[PDB]
């Protein structure tokens, strides 16, 4: 399943991201972008990022996994397990700095154009 922005911006509401640890709906849809495409099946060192966060096995999953859940279980067309652990790894510490993609790109824009036209 590659979703689209609004399908995506309503999934990612739904379970619950809408103001996560403090970020709002358009961060979370504008890593979606530049992570994946919103792509939901998608080395260099360890292996493999998973999904349409694209969750890096090293740590998060199995392919100690520190999600508690196989890298099989981020992608799936719903977007539910990916979430959960998006949850966790965003309350590390780093919040969405874990992902590059975010830092680069979307930290200090306006996010909030991600879910204007929904
Ligand atoms: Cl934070």
């Amino acid at each position: 399943k590659v979703f689209g922005r609004c399908e995506l911006a309503a999934a990612m509401k739904r379970h619950g991201l809408d103001n996560y640890r403090g970020y709002s709906l358009g961060n979370w849809v504008c890593a979606a972008k530049f992570e994946s495409n919103f792509n939901t099946q998608a080395n260099t060192d360890g292996s493999t990022d998973y999904g349409i966060l694209q969750i890096n096995s090293r740590w998060w999953c199995n392919d100690r996994n520190l999600c508690n859940i196989p890298c099989s279980a981020l992608l799936s067309s719903d977007i539910t397990a990916s979430v959960n652990c998006a949850k966790k790894i965003v309350s590390d510490g780093n919040g969405m700095n874990a992902w590059v993609a975010w830092r680069n790109r979307c930290k200090g824009t306006d996010v909030q154009a991600w879910i204007r036209g929904c």
